[PDB]
């Protein structure tokens, strides 16, 4: 009835690119100790930690499957990815072997409703855009960002009004969708706003209402040019106040963003949320893995 955000750092490999640039690792990472240290002496814990040969899978089990056991018990969930462009964000979060997390966490939920034969369940899916406090539907997109509005109902529960749910009764159709939300996204940066891609369980008793929502949000880019004015912040004030024991129980300040906003039923609390930060190793992102180490840190 109550939970801690589990934070989990992702360090992926130095890529060709970065390696034909002269750049070299300046992380140390101890998986099995739950730690990293930055150049010499910067140390760094977490929840997890999750080194360059952790596949696609590891990160699934380490990180998600344990949350899609709470969504189906009836509780909100929500992962995020969070990190510099280039860290990794949308390779972890797999919404674009090598599968990222939504695919695995689809076919498991399919899998689950298959196996939970006394349960009627139904599943939609909405697929949104965030970017300058305005949201695109990307399943419509014919839809002006006015006519969406995020509000909260009598018993906190967060209430989209005018965004496109879609049902859903298998993973080949989840896919489907995925791909003409990307498509759609195209015809401003990938990096520079949010996605979040909600899916809604609807259980009843007998014969395959308890309703829950898992997010699954690949976060813009963090990188800075060096109070709250960015929903990157708002989102690091929010978590910050909740793993916070004099803040954790006073006024948490959901209502700075429309990301924050719209996790409001999903992010600590009762919910079960864990964030993915990303890191390149490249000493060329020394001060940007340091920011984002940092950040993270802020979350425990
Ligand atoms: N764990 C990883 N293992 C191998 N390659 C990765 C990993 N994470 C990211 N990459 C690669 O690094 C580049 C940037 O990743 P991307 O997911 O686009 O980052 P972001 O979404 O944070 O900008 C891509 O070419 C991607 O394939
Ligand atoms: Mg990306």
């Amino acid at each position: 009835e109550e939970a801690p955000v589990r934070v989990a750092l992702r360090v992926r490999p130095l890529l060709p690119k970065e390696l034909l640039h002269g750049h070299q690792s300046c992380l140390q990472v101890e998986p099995g100790l739950g730690r990293v240290t930055l150049g010499r002496d910067r140390h760094f814990g977490f929840h997890v930690v999750l080194a360059e040969d952790a596949g696609q899978e590891a990160v699934y089990q380490a990180c998600v499957q344990p949350l899609l056991e709470a969504f189906f018990e009836g509780f909100n969930a929500t992962v995020f990815a969070y990190g510099q462009t280039g860290s990794g964000k949308t390779y972890t979060m797999g919404e674009a072997d090598e599968q990222g997390i939504v695919p695995r966490a689809m076919a498991e939920a399919f899998k689950l409703i298959d196996e939970n034969d006394l349960l009627d369940c139904l599943v939609h899916v909405s697929y949104l855009e965030v970017y300058k406090e305005e949201f695109r539907d990307l399943l419509e997109v014919g839809t002006a960002s006015r006519d969406i509005q995020l509000r909260e109902d009598e018993r906190g529960n967060v209430v989209l009004c005018g965004v496109k749910e879609v049902d859903v009764e298998g993973l080949d159709e989840v896919l489907s969708l995925l791909e003409m939300g990307n498509a759609a996204r195209h015809t401003h940066l990938s990096s520079r706003s949010h996605t979040v891609f909600t899916v809604t369980l609807k259980q009843r008793g007998r014969a395959p209402l308890l309703v829950s929502k898992f997010h699954f949000v690949d976060l813009a880019g963090s990188e800075r040019v060096l109070q709250i004015n960015s929903s990157l912040l708002a989102l690091g004030n929010v978590i910050s106040a909740l793993g916070d024991p004099q803040r954790r129980g006073s006024n948490i300040p959901y209502r700075d963003s429309k990301i924050t906003r719209i996790l409001k039923d999903s992010l600590g609390g009762n919910a079960k949320t864990v964030m993915i930060a990303c890191v390149s190793p490249s000493s060329s992102d020394f001060d940007e893995t340091l920011n984002t180490l940092n950040y993270a840190s802020r979350a425990q």
